[PDB]
């Protein structure tokens, strides 16, 4: 591993504080601006939609990425949630109520087994099964996010290959002729310190770069900065143009 | 089917001639600037990498999207071909010599049987590693849409896995506004030299299938495949 504090320029420039952690899959080498923070475990928040998706698919609570999850009819803050969703849009728009229902159907017992199987964070689901990833006992650090994602990428998790492909599909965030980003955003607000997450990978023609970042996010104004700071780091490291 | 000749302005711009065909999935309605050309058949050229990929995957000729097909050491015209490839990059760079080997490994019996199962155009394969480039196989833009629609819905006669991996390999462009999975072609071995772009645009709420071809008298206009298609897509408010 290497610590590169020059990345703090990209944080400070965006009026921000946080960590980005990079994993170069070909060379098996890691880079971060803050070794301590890289290992600090926080609530996964909506980054939990990755393991949650895999388990629901594998257990058949979600048939496929086309099954419609109708709106519960309760108007919420984020207009984008106030509508019917499939897996692709629910991840795209980070649709909490949809996933709480998945957790409710999966159940405490099947959820615990699955997370032990995944070696995911502290594998703690204390709280209710329907929101422990927002305000329960589950904690995961940046480096643990990377370890889990490398297993996903390589179809190595103990759920079906199909479930893995489907979630990787739902993870698609950005692509062009230079790179493909598969990733998931998160925003933990219910327990201090409030933090945003962006975790996933960048696929290049002959290599894959895994990332997991988080940053202090005391207000929902700064959410766009998760991607912006990450991109500035990826540019600096010559991974993207 | 609706004809919309106002789309010709996007071809006119560049002294280009050709067709864009669109299919609105929610609506089960299609649109095109030229109904006649929409139904004319041409060599698929590299758009055939889609069904070739499905066939190679289903038969185990290709293990997965990570398997490396080492370069054969013979330098070829197109610089991106002169290196090692997997299914992702062999598709992205339309790496003919990779796909010719797939087709030689598939064989004429199983290719011909697969193409009939697929209802793929005229299905016209002793032409095994080249029929899609200079053989008798022909497909129209409208037939491209029908084939793509089955692939989209995993309706084809290959595994779900194989369909999913090819759709992954088709990924071309993605935004917060849209996802394009597609495949280019460029047919120069038989007249008329033409360019193709076929695939679909994934939105939150809908999917829009497309298939375009155009006269390509020189390679200087290859950018126009995607460029003219996007102009039509923006006119139809499909993408901002």
């Amino acid at each position: 591993w290497q610590e590169n504090k020059s990345w703090n320029a990209h944080f400070t420039e965006h009026k921000s504080q946080g960590v980005v952690v990079l994993w170069n899959e070909n060379k098996q080498q890691g880079f971060t601006n803050n070794l301590k923070r890289a290992n600090q475990a926080f609530l996964p928040a909506s980054t939990f939609k990755i393991p949650n998706s895999l388990i629901a698919l594998d257990l058949g609570v979600v048939k496929d990425e086309h099954q419609v999850f109708k709106w519960d009819g309760q108007t919420r803050d984020i207009a984008t949630w106030n509508r019917d969703h499939n897996l692709i849009t629910a991840m795209k728009y980070s649709v909490v109520p949809v996933y709480q229902e998945f957790a409710r159907q999966i159940g405490e017992a099947r959820m615990s087994k699955m997370l032990h199987a995944f070696d995911y964070g502290n594998e703690d689901i204390s709280g209710n099964v329907d929101s422990f990833w927002l305000d329960g006992g589950i904690r995961i650090s940046a480096t643990e996010q990377i370890s889990f994602l490398r297993k996903l990428y390589h179809n190595k998790l103990h759920v079906s290959e199909r479930s893995q492909r489907i979630v990787k599909q739902a993870m698609l965030t950005e692509a062009n002729g230079d790179y493909i980003i598969r990733a998931k955003t998160g925003y933990s607000t219910r327990i201090e310190p409030k933090i945003g997450w962006w975790v996933g990978w960048v696929e290049l023609d002959d290599n894959v770069w895994f990332f997991a970042m988080n940053m202090d996010m005391p207000t929902s104004d700064g959410l766009g900065l998760r991607q912006a700071i990450t991109k500035e780091v990826l540019k600096q490291e010559k991974i993207i143009p």
